[PDB]
Parts: structure tokens; C-alpha cells; sequence
């Protein structure tokens, strides 16, 4: 109208966009810098790469922009576009995206006292380490750290207001426990000023009910398969087959970790050396068939058995594990031996066959219950050992 | 023309495209606002963010663009481009694109009585909650909200049209099922007035056609061949060759299942706990077989038979399933009895290894049936759980 | 020069980029569209969008463009970049690419008729509906749909030209049949006025060597080898390892073909059926290896064979394949009877055995021939129930 | 300083970027193109694309950019930046990138003389034709297309100069035979003037040391072991077990280079007709494994051997491959009788049995020595037939 | 304020910001270059490219910003943005960027002396070399090369400051080891002055923990498991199962392998002949094994062992491996003599069998002692060949 086109033309006469609106020159220029998360886009691990939706929000007192209510009735704010008006330079220091601004930038809000507000919106690209020590179980502390590119704090000078955490939408895969911030001062040795900044630090932990049901409970269940080669009876030859196709099962699951694992060099992650402690078991388990096998497979009268093996395998892991197996009258007859004592040699030599394969079996059971034992305690061992594993089992699973 | 060029050279004569075009600066402006949808590119459930083809529509009058049509014949309509006369600021609130305005900046025409008309164009990206519950027979309520960044209900109102559905290609994976819109305000405890904004709720459906034949079908013939196991003879050793080759199938649909599914871990996929009922019973059934096995190669007189082993299997299981089957003339004598004997103890253990065989056949139906029961239960309930499973079926299915 | 310059300044000065060059401000300003495709960079048949390189030709009229030739002697083109002078509007109404325009603005070359110009270039990404019915055999038609945002039909009237083929670089996966246009007027129920528009039909074939060669021939090599298991004797314990193994190796296939196909679920893919035809084949030729092996591996008198068994097997099949094979003195006597006799039961179990190996190997050699037929007759039915498969095959294979 | 900022202020003024800075308006302007190849970026034989970092020179004489040495001392070059001097509108015409243009604009030097000097980098990503007929032993002629816009030859002429090879960077994948250049002039129907351009015809070939050890000595090794199945006994039931791994071993290799090839369908591939004939060949080795069993379980006295088959197998190639082998008292004695005439039938038949095994392993070794002549045979002629095969073993390899 | 909007109107005021800000046009302009290394992105070696966050430093001195701090009280510092005063053109020769400037411009501190500041962020693409020699144990020298583009050594001449590694972001793939810099001059043969740039060398080394853990040792694993085949008995038919199962295991980390290694073909990478020769020892046991199972499998009498086979194989590796093992009356005597003459054939058959068995034993004892040698030393030899292999190794592992 009359009213508002006449304040917009009086304002924008004899106005500098590049000057800071201080009446003193001297007096530093207060504000006030704070941001309300939206949601969080993507974790990338692989670049350290944090991306979210946040809503930031600027507030500052301009002296130049201050009209009377009564003389212009009907307009009481005025919007001004990027370059007319004079705007903080607050940037994220530590942002990864190519541009290094990525913020839309909006009019900016003024009252009748000249109080400005921005509220520049923008999928930020933070760059923060992140650690894969206890994955899936694991705590982030990324790092949002605003300031003023070009100004000190007595031109200036930053003031915190707590984040937004209202109208958050909850991301899947991460759990935001909060964000806190502090508000700090860096000083040169140059001139003895602060240079005062903003940030925030993004505190989110991963939920392992998707990662769990992926990972975890699948490698249990191979694992517990792998086990079963120790059941099978070794007149069957399949008992390699199945241990290494298990094994080659396993490889499948080693490569999955490694592709949605970064490639930090610095810690050991949890489930890298839980998947490396199944497999391992899982080759343990095929030499203790090849073992089992070589055992049960013994020719006849090719060996003796030592006496310490027939006094361990046939005796004590017997009892440990309830076993309790361990003129032509003449020329007819002589003919006539040889078949029978061919017949007794035959069955001497499968009677030590008999017991070449229950000391195999015995081998057996005794892996079996070893290696059940060894896959129980390193899985319990290693799932438990991760920090506030008790807490995402309850959040998650429960 | 000249009377163009008249229009044009007076109606940009003292505008400014700042203010607000109202004729009072107190009375809001009316701003219709309604979209056109055209199609769906992607619907990303990985990062929760819908990609779509949407002509915007807004539409307000102008106080300062009108003319007189007889005193500039010819001339109806007048387009100026973005900079030269006030537009509304609305753009999407959840927006997730990069830019975060994601329109193209075409002209707006203005006719006589200066009601301007605005068409920007654009890939939306919005930001949508998107749960994976009931996966594939998914149902999706994704929402766009619109509204003015920077103005409030008494200056400038939005007044809501229906959204335009003439025009709007079918995407093949998903249905459009509709896309009510709904008008609300929200106030701030500073000034008790409205700021309205326009919603409009997509709600979209997936189809199962393709997400059937590639992933339901498949794990059922999957699960039907690992039932094969049963059927074959102990005789031959390929039992949990088959059974370890089918679930390593499995494994890779397990991992299509993971690859296609978002991290989300708030609820268990409806697919995902099929498909780990299926493997499970195929881990179950490779189980049985190594029981199988292990009746199957059992040592004569290695053990003896339990009496409930026996009146269970041999007898109740064998009605239930229709089985049926449970001087020197004196050395000469005493040399060649040796041989009838053994061939009659010979005998005897192979009536016991028979025996076993038949008990190892009767837990080889009995679980074949059992088996049978439980994937036919565990497929027809889990798949019927869904919502709205009928209505898919019979509309992509038929 | 001298010359130029002068030009340039006197065509500049008292001109709008905003008004429409007409004399008149009444009379529709004749606009001739053209384009000039060059390549198909890709069809991405899963976000239904093409991407086509293009070179628009567009051709109008200035009335204040006008010079006189001898009065600015040497000079006779002028060009005005963007922003400098009138240019139209059109752009493409179905774009799919982000940005909306795709099209690189360059000058506009004027005569000294005034008669403009314009050759802008770009990688348009078309949105077009692309059916995956006859996949491979499958013929495309992307549509282009050109025309004026915000002028009627009495102020810019599309004029049509016929697209430039020549300088089209042959795309090596699609054949261009060809790309034949239209010039349409769409009505409101406003105006009474035309709004035409003109669109480009791109008409194109998918080729099929490449696909043929990693996808047909490799399912029907592999059928043909899964067909082999019914030639294997069942002596060898080694069919269902080749079954499952072939089955095996057609499920990577058929994640191929899930990855290369979309998400579309109105209608079911060619080669998704053949495909799945041609795992049910193996899967069948694994139950049926199953019932074999059942027939083959029969214990010696657990059973009796039914006579409608015989009659078919032993005989009928047998003729229609081919098959031919369906004191002390009386101690000693009663002694050695009972080895006879237990040779004999022995030699009558192993013809028993005899007649169900032979019974097996009938059916092996039915179920081939069964097999082969269903293989050859799938496989041609599928291929040749496609349009255009013969001008496909001759004009890639030949 | 002084002098400089009198140049500059005279210079600008009463200057029109728009025009071409030629004294008769009449005369062309001459300009001198050339370019500065520093690396090949990635050459996409999937979209058929060059990417190629070059950095432009153009040179031309600018009229009204010359001033007195002697009257401005110390100033000898000014630069102006993009929109305000005027520059050729030279571009590559086949650029398929989104933007077309692909070139940072810099600063134009200008001499006393008004010699002007521009040097504009990029990353373009020209359109050529890659032909994939002879991979990996391929030569590709990728052309760079060069030329104004929107001038003639009778205003702005193109001359070229050579292409600066020197500062090139070697590219790993591939090595540049060199970059020859032509300059060509284009007519119209229309004016019977020039429209000169020019074209550099970037000229490299694939290095082949990479690809070689990727996949052609694994394709040999892996083709070596599946000839290994005709050395196995037939004893040992794991001849197909072996064929059937390898194939599907070499069904990865498929995949691979299905998805390093293009999807063009002008021709077939070198390499993939190379790995065709080795699956082929592995397919057929499991076929002849399927006979050879077939032989080797053969019934006994289930059929006669016919008379071509023994004269062929048991002799010819027996010779050619060096093969050797090809009261009471009468009722005992009718009692005894049967027992040896049983272990004679029996004898009988393990000598036919004998001689249906030794068929079989006649036919493995000259089936082991035919499919070593068709492996070599194949491999030497698919690697040979390539031309410059000799040249790019001789230039990787040593 | 007064001051600094009567400071910022009286600097613009007659300044050209495209003149160089010297006193006398001749003297070269100084100006300090420096970075400030921040964080190492992705060091892609697939396309030669080096991603990095950098802080630009540069600073020259302005003639024409200076004024009086007392006669403007208050104001000690301006900031200009990009536009409204000259800046040196410095930029990175060798940038791979697509934009090929990839720098945030920001505004510019001037002191009250005229000292301007420039500290331009961005996320740098440079292209250096990137060998794979010795990967993972790789140490990498990325050069980036700075310098003026349209300025020589007598108008503006750089001078180096070294590089700021305070508040460098510790990569985990990538340890920096240093960035030293260095200031070159180049000369043309047209005007005898310098044309000085500023490079800085960053050398960088990568970790070898996760390499380590996700190649070497899963690799040793591999090759230690499939160094088993020789010790299960040959009587199990599944030594060959074994070794095609390892080595296809081995496959997929070929894939692996060539999956993250470049397309470089100037040298064979260390991992590369590690995972070579690794599967060729794999292979050559499969061989092994096939030898194996030919002199296990030999039929009896089939052939006359080789005195030269038997003095090495039962004797020689014997001794060197411990082993030990190398009326009526007269029809009825004529028909029982054939009973025990023709076991007395069988069981010289079996004595003939059993040597045979007894040299394959020895064969895979002696072949299970030399492969292990060859593994070991091929492991050993293969790490340790590689430079700073202890050094990685100590400072990853330890
Ligand atoms: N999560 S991970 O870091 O990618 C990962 C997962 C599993 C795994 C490793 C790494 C390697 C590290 C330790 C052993 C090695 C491997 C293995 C291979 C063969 C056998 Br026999 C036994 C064990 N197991
Ligand atoms: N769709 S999914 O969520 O990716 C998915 C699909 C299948 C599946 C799971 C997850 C895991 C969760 C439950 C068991 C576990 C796994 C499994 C592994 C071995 C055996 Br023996 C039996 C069962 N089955
Ligand atoms: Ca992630
Ligand atoms: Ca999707
Ligand atoms: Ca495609
Ligand atoms: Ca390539
Ligand atoms: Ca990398």
C-alpha cells in the first residue's frame, strides 16, 4: 500500500548493506545463533560424514531499520532478500558439503524496533569421527561448530539459545538422545579479543534391532548348524560338505560386514571379531572332522594304537560321556581250514575297526560338547561386553 | 507493440517487489494455493524421503497491476519473471532436497484486474515417515506441507483448492489411492494470531505383483524342495547336501530381503519374519536329517533299541502312517560249523540294522508330515496377517 | 566496428525483453519449433525417465529487430544473449530433470528481417511410460511434449517442423524406428482459445544380441544341462547335487533379471516367465530325481510292488523306449544247507532289487523324454509368442 | 595505480561486449583454437562418454583493446573477466554433459596490441562411439568437436593449431597413441559461406595387463582345472561334482564381464565369445563325464556290447592310447555245487563289469585329449585373432 | 555508524576492482600463500582423484583501502565480498573438480594499513598419481599444485607460508605423514620472467589393520584350510569337494580384490600376486589331490606298479616320513579246492590294493609337507617384500 511502499523506500535511502548496524562503531553487535533439528538424513560412516535437516535461527538488533508504528499505520514488519540488508556470516566450520554453505537463504523479518530474524533452512553436511569400536551397540557424539567467519567478539559476539527439539521426526536407525551445546572463546596471539562460536553436539546412539535380526542372530544360527557336523555318523560322507558350505555361508556375512563397515584402522569393531571368532570356530571344526575322519577311516592292522590313546578315548571320555562300547580225507579237511581262519582274520580285523570308529566317535562328542561350549561362552563373552548392551536390548528388543 | 510497450514501461513505473500488493496494509491477502500432481519418480524408504513431479498453483491479486483494456487494446495479459513483482514465499516446510526449494521460476501472468497466476514447476524430495510393518502389502501416508516462510495469517492467508489429479501418470510400483489436503493454523504464544498452511496427504499404496513373483513365490517353491529331504533314501548320502544347499539359496534372498528393506528398527517387517520362519524351518528340517542319519547308521549291537523308542516308532507310528514292515570226519563237522555261525550272527545284526533303517523311515515321514504342516501354517498366517492382503491379491494377482 | 556498434546501440535503445515482438499486440505471433535429436544417452526403464541429447530450433520474428542493410554496410547478423531480448518460453512439459529446463541458453542470431533465431542445446530427461510386457522383444514410444508456459494460441501459435535425423549417432542398445510428431490444441473452459503444443513421439526398439547372448541362451544351456541328470545312473550318488547345483546357478539369473527389470506390476514380464518356467522345469526334475532314487534305493522285500506298477513299467514303457531286462555224515549235510539256502534268499533279494533298478532307470528315461519335450516346447512358445521376434532376430542375429 | 586505472577506466568506455571487435565489420575475425590435453578422466563405454580434464586456448586481435606503452607506463596486460569484453562462443558440440558448456570461464589477457588470450579449463564429457569388438585388446578414436555457435566463416573464422601433448598426466587404464586434428568446413544451401570447426580425434588404446590378469589367465586356470574331471577314477562318485563347481565358478566370470560390457549389440565382444567357448566347452566335458559314468555303471549282464563298440573302444583306441588290459555223500556234493557255480556267474559278471570299466576309462583319456586340443586350440585362436595383439602383450606384459 | 558507513562510501568511491592494488604498476604485488589442511575425504584410486577439506590463506597488501583509525573512531576493520574488490586469481592448476574453482568465496578482512585477508574454504578435487605397487602397505605422494592463472613473477609474485596442520582431522583409512611444500618457478621462451606457483606435497601412507583383517588373514585361513585335503583319508569320497569349495571360497575374494583395486596396468599390486599365487598353491593341491585319487583308485591287477615307483614311494619317502606299513570223495575235494583258490586271488588282489593305497598316503603325506613349505614361504616372502612393511605392521597391529 501508500504506507508500506513509502517505509520500504525511506528505509533502503542511505542504506549500506555491508556496514554492521551498531550506533557506536565500537559496541559489539549481539546475537543470538540457534538451530532446531528437524531430522537426521544419513550416519555415512564410510566419509565421516554427518547429514541432517536443521532449521537454523539468527536474531539481531539492526538501528537502521527502526520506523514509527503511528507514522505508518497497517505495516508493523518488513522483509528484506539476501543483499539489501545487512546479514551475520555464521557458517558451519566444519561442513563437508561442496558448496560449504548449503543454506537456502529467506527474507529476514524486521519489527518496528528494528529486531531482525533469519531462519535459513538447509541439509548441512557436518564432518564428524566416528567410531565403529562397539558396533552395532554404539553411542555417536557428532559435532555441529558454528561461528562468525569474519568478526571478533567485541564486534560481534555470539549468544546461545538452546536447540529446537520440537517437530524432531525420529530418524529409524538412530536414536537421538539429545543435543547439547556450549558456547566457547578462542583467543589469538595477536590482540587479546575472544573470537566466540556455537555448537552443538549431536548426541545419537544406533538401534540394533534391524542390525541384530541381520547379523547377529543369523551368525548364532550358523554357528549352531556348523555344530551339527559333530552328530552326523561318519559312515555318511557328507560330513566336510556340510562344514564347509556352513564356512562358505559365513563368507557371505564377513563380506556384508565388511561393506557396511568403514575403513577406520584405529579399533577393532565388536562384531569384526565376533564374525572372525565364529568362523574360526567354524574351521576348528572342520580339522576336528578331518581329524574324526582319519580316525574313523583307519586301515585294518595299518597301526597300533597307543596305549595312552586306548587308556583316554576308550576308558575315560567313555565313562566321562556315558559310552559303553569299546586218503582225500585229509585234503578236504585241509582245504577246508582256510576258509574259516580266513574268516576269523576277517573278523579281527573288524573288530579293531569297530574300535578305530568308537574312538572316533568318542572324538566326536567330546568336540561337540568343546566347541558348543567354546561358541556359548564367546558369543555370551562378546555380546555382553559392549557398553549399555543391556539398555539397546531393552529399547530394542523389548 | 506500442500499446504493450506503454503497459509495460507504466506498470513497472514506481513498483516496488517488495511490498506486499494490498491497498490498505492492514487487510490479509487472499493466496489460493493448490498443486497438480503429475507423478511419483521414487519413493526412498532407505533415507524416508518421496521424490515427486508437482506443478504448483498460486493465485492472488494485484493491487498496482491493473489497466484499462480499451485504453490498451490488444493487450490482455502481462508476464513479468522473477525480481520484478512481489511473489508469496510459500515453499515445502519438509522439504529434503539440497536446495530446498527444488522450482523452477517461470513468469506470472496478470490480467486486466491484476490477479496474477503463478505455475512453478519442480522435483519435490519431502520428508515422510514411511513404516515397512506390513511389507509388501504396504500402505503409505506421505505428507506435503506447504506454507508462507515469512508472513502470517493477517497479512497473508492461504486459502486451500483441491489438488488436480487429471494429468497424473500411474507408477508401476506404487498406487495412488488419493491425496486429501487439509487447512490448518498455528499460533505462537507472542501475538495470538493464525499462520495457516496447506497440507496435502498422499496416500499411496504398493503394489505386490512384481514383489510377489520375485520374493513370495520363489521362498515357497524354495520351501516346498527343502521338504524334499524327507523323501529321499538313507541309502544315498546327498540328504543334508540338499538341505544345506537349499538354505545357502535362502541366504541370498535373506540378503535381497535386507538390501531392499530400510534400517528402520522400530517393528519387524511382515516379510522379514516370513522369511526367518521359512529358513528356520529349513534349519529345522537339516536337523531332523542329521537325526535321520544317525538312526540311519547305527553300529550292530552297538546299543540297544529303547523299549519307548520301540512301542512308539515301530508300532503307533508304524499304524499311523500305513507301515508294515518292523577221525577226521568229526574236525570237517566242527570246522565248517564256524561258517553257519557267522553268517547266522551276520544275519542277526543285519535284522537290527534293519530295524533302524525302518525307525529312521518312519521319523523321515513323520517329520515330512509334520514339516508340511508347519510351512503351510506358518505361510498362509503369516502372509493373511496383513492388512488389506485380499484386496492386493485381487487387484494386482487378478 | 563503426557500423556494429552504431546498430547495437540503436537496437538496444527504447527496448523491453519483456513485451511481445508484434506489430499489433492483437494478431498471434508465429512461432516455428523444431528439435534435432542426436543421441539416446539412456533409458532408465526403473524411474520411467529418458534422457536424449537435443538441440531445440526455434524461429519467430522481431518486429523491432529491423535494420537497414545498406544504411550498416558489412554488418549483417546481430546476436543478443539472454536477458537482452523477447525470446519464447517453451520448454518441456514432462521433464523429469531437476532443474525443469535442461537447456543451455545461447545467443539468438536476427537478421536484418528481424526474423530470430534460437538453438538452444541440452540433456533432456523426458518422463515417459515404458512398458516392460515383451522384455526383450520391446518396442518403446517415449513421448516429448513441447509447448508455451504461459502463452494462448492468439499470441504464440506453435508452428511444427519436422525433426532433424540427420547427425544421430546410433545408439548401440536401442534402434530409433523413427520420431514422428503432432501438433495438438488443447481447449479450456475459459476462453475459447487454442493452446498449442507440439510433441515429438520418439519411436524405438530395444536390441536384442546382447541381451540374447547374456540372458537366453545361457537359461536354455543351462536347462539343457539340468536335463542330464535323468542320463546319470543312480549308482553314482551324484543327481540331485547337479539338480540343485543347476538350480543353484539359475537363481543368480534370476536376481540378474530382477535387478535389469522395474518395479512395474501391471503387467508380467516375457523373459520373467520363461525364466520362471525354467527353474520350475528343474525344480520338477529334482522331485522327479527324488522319486527315482526312492524307486531305486527299495529294500529287499519291504515291500511289494503294486501290479498296475508292473504292468506299466515292466512292460509297456519297457516296449515303448526300448528296454530288454525286466553218524557224523547228516551233520555235515544239514550244516552246509543252511549256507545254500541263505545264497539263494540273497540271489532271489538281489533280483528283486534288480526289478526296481530297472523300474527306476524306465522312469529316469520317461521323465527325460517328458523333460525335453516340456523344455523345447516352453522355450519356443515363450520366444516366439513376442511381436516382431522374427525382424528382431533377423535384424540382430542376421 | 594511476596508470592502470586510467587504462581501465579508458578502455571500458564507450565498449559493447556484444559486438566483434573487427575495424571493417566486413573483414572475418581470425582465431587461433587449439587445446592442452593434461588427462582422460574415465572413459564410460557404458553411456558411450568421454571425460577428459583440457584446458582451451583461444587467441584473436581485439580493435579497441590497444593503448600507448610509452603513455601508460608500467602496464602492459589487462584482464577482464566474463561480461565485459567480447569472447568467441566456442563450444564442444558433442558434449553430453548437463550443463553442455563444462568450462570455467577465467580472466581474457590482453596485450598492448589487443592481442587477447583465453585459456579456459574444464572437465568436458564429449559423446563418442565405442566399439567393444575387440575388448580388451581395443583401439578407440574418440572425437572432440570444436566450433562457433552462432558465427560464420566470413565473420569469425576458425584456424587451428596443434593440441599441447606436454603436462599430460598417463593414465593408468588407458594409453594415448596421440591426438591428431583437422580443421573441416561445413556448407549451407542457404549463403555459400564457411562454417569452420575443429576437430581433435583423441587416438588410445586399452592397456591390457589389468584385464589380462583379471580375466583371461583365471579363464585358462580355471579352464585347465575342469579338463582335470576325465583324470578322476570313476570310483570316486565326485567327476560331476567337480564339473558342475567349475562351471559355476566360471558363472561369476560371466557375470563380471557382463557387467564391464557395454550394451551395445553391433557386434560380439572378443572376450565374450572367448568365455561362450569356454563354458561350452565346460558343459561339453560335463556331458561326456554324464557317458563316461553311464558306461562305467553299467548292470551287469543288463545288455551286449556291440561289436562296433568293443573293435573301436577295446581295441583302436586301446592301441592308440596304450592300453593293456581289455547215500548222503551225493547230496553234499549237489550241495556244494551251487555255491561254486554262484562265485563262477559272479566272476563272470565282474569281468564284464571289468570290461564296461575299462570302455569307460578309454573313453575318459581320449575325451581328456580332444577337449585339450579344443581348449588350446580355442584360446589361441580368440587371443590371436584380435589385431595389435602381439603389440599390447609385448607393451604390458614385458 | 557514522564512521563506518562514511569509511565504506569514501573506500568504493573511485576504486576499480579490477586493477592490481600497486603504487606503481611495475613493482610485483607480494602475495602470501597458505593452506590449512583440515581432513582427507576419500582418496579415490579408481579415478586418480584426491578429495580434501582446505582452508585457503591469502594475503596481500591494498594500497587504496587505507585510512585513519583516529579520524574514523571505532571501526578498525572492512569486509568486502566478492565483486567490490580485486583478488589475486590463484586457484589449483591440477583441480579434477567439475566447477574446477571449488572454493566458498567469502568476504575480506582489511586492516586500517590495507592488509587483506582471504580465507577461502572448500572441498578440493586434485588429480594426482596414485600407484598400487605395494598395496595395502601403500604410501602415496598427492601433489597440490597452486598458482596464479593470468599473473606472472613481475605483477604478482607468490610467496610460500607453510601449511597449517593444527586442527587436522585424523583420517582412519589415510595417516598423514607430512605436507611440505615447495615454491617453483617456470620460464617461457617469450619474455624472460618467472611464473611462480606454490605446490604442497601431501605424503600420506594407508593402514593396514582393516586391509589386513579383511584380506591377509582371512586369506592364510583359506589356504591353511585347503592344505587339508591332504590329510582326510581317501576312503571319504570328498577331498576334491573340499578343494573346489576352498578355492571357489577363494573367488569371491579375487572379486573382492579386483573390486577395490584401480584399472591401473603399469605394475601388478603386491595383494595381487599374494592372492595369485595363493589360489594357483590352491590349485595345484586340487591336482595333487586328483593324483591322489588316481593311485588310491587303481584297479586290481590292472597294470604292473614301476620299480623306480616303488624303491621312492614305498622305500624312500617311506623311511623319510616314518612310515611302517609297505567215488564221490574226489568231486567233492574239486569242487571245494575253487572256493579257497578263489579267495586266495581275492586276497592277492587286496595285498596289491593295499600297496597301491599305501603309495597314495605317502603321495599326500609328502604333498601335505610341501605344500605347507610353499605356503609359508610364498606368505613370508610376499609380505616382507614389500618396503615398511615392519613399520605398518607395528604401527597398525602393535
Ligand atoms: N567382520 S570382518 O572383520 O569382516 C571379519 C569376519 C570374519 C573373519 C575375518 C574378518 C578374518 C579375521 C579373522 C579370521 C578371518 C576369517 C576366517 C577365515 C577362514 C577361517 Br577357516 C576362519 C576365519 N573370519
Ligand atoms: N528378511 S531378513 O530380516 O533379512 C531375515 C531373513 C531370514 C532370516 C533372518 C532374517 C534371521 C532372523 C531370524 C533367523 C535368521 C535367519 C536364519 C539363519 C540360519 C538358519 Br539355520 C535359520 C534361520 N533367517
Ligand atoms: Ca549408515
Ligand atoms: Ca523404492
Ligand atoms: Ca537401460
Ligand atoms: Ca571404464
Ligand atoms: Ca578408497
Amino acid at each position: 500500500g501508500e504506507f508500506q511502499r513509502k517505509l520500504y523506500k525511506e528505509l533502503v535511502k542511505n542504506y549500506n548493506p555491508l556496514e554492521r548496524p551498531v550506533a557506536n562503531d565500537s559496541q559489539p553487535l549481539t546475537v543470538y545463533f540457534s538451530l532446531s533439528l528437524l531430522q537426521i538424513m544419513d550416519v555415512d560412516e564410510k566419509n565421516q560424514v554427518l547429514t541432517t535437516n536443521i532449521w537454523l535461527q539468527m536474531s539481531w538488533t539492526d538501528h537502521y531499520l527502526q520506523w514509527n508504528v503511528s507514522e505508518y499505520p497497517g505495516v508493523k514488519t518488513v522483509r528484506f532478500p539476501d543483499g539489501q540488508i545487512w546479514k551475520p556470516d555464521i557458517l558451519l566450520y566444519n561442513s563437508a558439503d561442496e558448496r560449504f554453505d548449503a543454506t537456502f537463504h529467506t527474507n529476514v523479518l524486521v519489527n518496528s524496533s528494528g529486531h531482525c530474524q533469519y531462519l535459513p533452512p538447509g541439509i548441512f553436511k557436518s564432518s564428524c569421527y566416528i567410531d565403529v569400536r562397539w558396533f552395532p551397540f554404539d553411542v555417536q557424539h557428532c559435532k555441529l561448530k558454528f561461528g562468525s567467519w569474519s568478526y571478533g567478539g567485541w564486534s560481534l559476539d555470539l549468544q546461545m539459545q538452546e536447540a529446537d527439539i520440537s517437530g524432531y521426526i525420529p530418524n529409524g536407525e538412530w536414536d537421538l538422545v539429545g543435543i547439547p551445546g556450549k558456547r566457547s572463546e578462542r583467543f589469538y596471539e595477536c590482540c587479546k579479543e575472544p573470537y566466540p562460536d556455537v555448537t552443538f553436539t549431536v548426541t545419537m546412539r544406533r538401534r540394533t534391532l534391524y542390525y541384530g535380526l541381520n547379523l547377529l542372530i543369523p551368525c548364532v544360527l550358523i554357528s549352531a548348524l556348523a555344530l551339527l557336523v559333530f552328530l552326523l555318523p561318519a559312515d555318511s560322507g557328507e560330513k566336510i560338505s556340510l562344514g564347509i558350505t556352513v564356512l562358505l555361508s559365513l563368507t557371505v556375512f564377513m563380506l556384508l560386514v565388511a561393506e557396511i563397515m568403514p575403513a577406520t584402522s584405529d579399533s577393532v569393531p565388536l562384531i569384526a571379531q565376533y564374525f572372525a571368532s565364529t568362523m574360526i570356530i567354524v574351521g576348528l571344526s572342520v580339522v576336528v572332522t578331518v581329524i574324526v575322519l582319519q580316525y574313523h577311516h583307519h586301515d585294518p592292522d595299518g597301526g597300533k594304537m597307543p596305549k595312552w590313546t586306548r587308556v583316554i578315548l576308550l576308558n575315560w571320555c567313555a565313562w566321562f560321556l556315558r559310552m559303553k562300547r569299546p586218503p582225500d580225507l585229509a585234503k578236504i579237511l585241509e582245504e577246508v581250514r582256510y576258509i574259516a581262519n580266513r574268516f576269523r582274520c576277517q573278523d579281527e580285523s573288524e573288530a579293531v575297526c569297530s574300535e578305530w570308529k568308537f574312538a572316533a566317535c568318542v572324538v566326536d562328542r567330546l568336540c561337540l560338547m568343546a566347541f558348543s561350549v567354546f561358541t556359548i561362552i564367546c558369543t555370551i563373552g562378546i555380546l555382553m561386553s559392549a557398553p549399555n548392551f543391556v539398555e539397546a536390548v531393552s529399547k530394542d528388543f523389548a
